[PDB]
């Protein structure tokens, strides 16, 4: 359903150069998971019914960063400012989504297709649209389905983003990594979900909800058994997420 | 002059998966410069006149690792063994060259084209073919030109590989990084060469030789002024290096 806008040759040149610089920066700084979280929280405010929110640069606003669910994302925005300044032609919206795509790539994940042209919008969406870690499948469908317009498959695949990174007791309150290799993008999130609670690894109530839902569970099983299938569905879902409200 | 061999679909699938896994591993382990050094020392033993040496997996042999110029590369080989074992179909030769290509990519450098099909050869080349850091332009031409068959342009561009990493007093004896950002691949090696010896940054006699040679100096100037030109020439040179003796 996408009709991507035209951007100038200079814009495309900046996208390509920024992608390279983001690889080096994100790898060196060890901030891939934080950048993926930034991209997801930027995009995840989209409401399809009103066509409000989504990946339009508003997460840079102190007002949006102050949202409870966005604790710690001010670090991500600050980390990217010097590099963003080297690419003044790029929108913040494109830059943050490119950082999310790069975060997945540098940690060994699939290559998520990227299309430039998001415009920075003036007003942050209302607070409270982002997923709630303490709730289950009904709420996941409310957020990803009813608001964002993504599928049940997308929900499970995107939950696999937790294969990189960790929670922090000072941010959400939850604490620790989902996987034994929090800078490696693979299907281990699903493997860990299936094996039960191993010592030192995190499972949110929202992660656990995937195991007991009739639609989500077969997907968990599939991804645990078949990393290639996970990578394919993940790339599809991440692309859709990164493009909510954009190019239709 | 290259006619690349055919490899099976399964081989190509392993190349693509290994490339991803190498990105994640190399980024996490912070070993990009060591892996680039490994790939360069593997390839740099090629002698065009005899068609001996080159990137054919022999650097994995304890006998080749024992070469003075290869101090510390046993670490690189060890680091890669677990991942290599996940891709039994791949030659070590291809795996090490792919690691070098990935090292450049993850640090923000150009995308160096990669072609599979190098076969692992039984016998390491004689010791003493690798570049000597204490010598100058004549010796650089002996090694890169007379032996490897690379151009003067290739010599200067490849010297820019020192934009990542550092020397170690326990390995070569030289000590410290060439650049202020040793995990970032950019044209800073050349910028530093031109500005003089800044505190805490390394310049080998072989680096300094580039500044006073009539052919090498204009290239240093070009790369210092134009990072895009450096990236283009670097990608060309690295590809050629990685393919010495291979596919003609
Ligand atoms: C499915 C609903 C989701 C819930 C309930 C959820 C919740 C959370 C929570 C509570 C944290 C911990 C924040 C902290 O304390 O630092 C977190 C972190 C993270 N989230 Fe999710 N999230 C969801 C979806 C996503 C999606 C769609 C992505 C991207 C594909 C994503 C990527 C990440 C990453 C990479 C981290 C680690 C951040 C770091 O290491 O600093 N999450 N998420
Ligand atoms: C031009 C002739 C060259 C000379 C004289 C030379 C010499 C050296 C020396 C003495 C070291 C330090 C080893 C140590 O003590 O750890 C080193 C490291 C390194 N070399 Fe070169 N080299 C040359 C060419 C190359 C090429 C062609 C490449 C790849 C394009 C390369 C990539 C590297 C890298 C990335 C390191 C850092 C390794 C680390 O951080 O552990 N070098 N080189
Ligand atoms: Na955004
Ligand atoms: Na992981
Ligand atoms: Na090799
Ligand atoms: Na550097």
């Amino acid at each position: 359903g996408k009709s991507y806008p035209t951007v100038s040759a200079d814009y495309q040149k900046a996208v390509e150069k920024a992608k390279k610089k983001l690889r080096g920066f994100i790898a060196e700084k060890r901030c891939a998971p934080l950048m993926l979280r930034l991209a997801a929280h930027s995009a995840g405010t989209f409401d399809k019914g009103t066509k409000t929110g989504g990946p339009f640069g508003t997460i840079k606003h102190p007002a949006e960063l102050a949202h409870s669910a966005n604790n710690g994302l001010d670090i991500a925005v600050r980390l990217l400012e010097p590099l963003k300044a080297e690419f003044p032609i790029l929108s913040y919206a494109d830059f943050y989504q490119l950082a999310g795509v790069v975060a997945v790539e540098v940690t060994g994940g699939p290559e998520v297709p990227f299309h430039p042209g998001r415009e920075d919008k003036p007003e942050p969406p209302p607070e409270g649209r982002l997923p709630d870690a303490t709730k289950g499948s009904d709420h996941l469908r409310d957020v990803f389905g009813k608001a964002m317009g993504l599928t049940d498959q997308d929900i499970v695949a995107l939950s696999g983003g937790h294969t990189i990174g960790a929670a922090h007791k000072e941010r959400s309150g939850f604490e620790g990594p989902w996987t034994s290799n929090p800078l490696i993008f693979d299907n281990s999130y699903f493997t860990e979900l299936l094996s039960g609670e191993k010592e030192g690894l995190l499972q949110l109530p929202s992660d656990k909800a995937l195991l007991s839902d009739p639609v989500f569970r077969p997907l968990v099983d599939k991804y645990a058994a078949d990393e290639d299938a996970f990578f394919a569905d993940y790339a599809e879902a991440h692309q859709k997420l990164s493009e909510l409200g954009f190019a239709d």
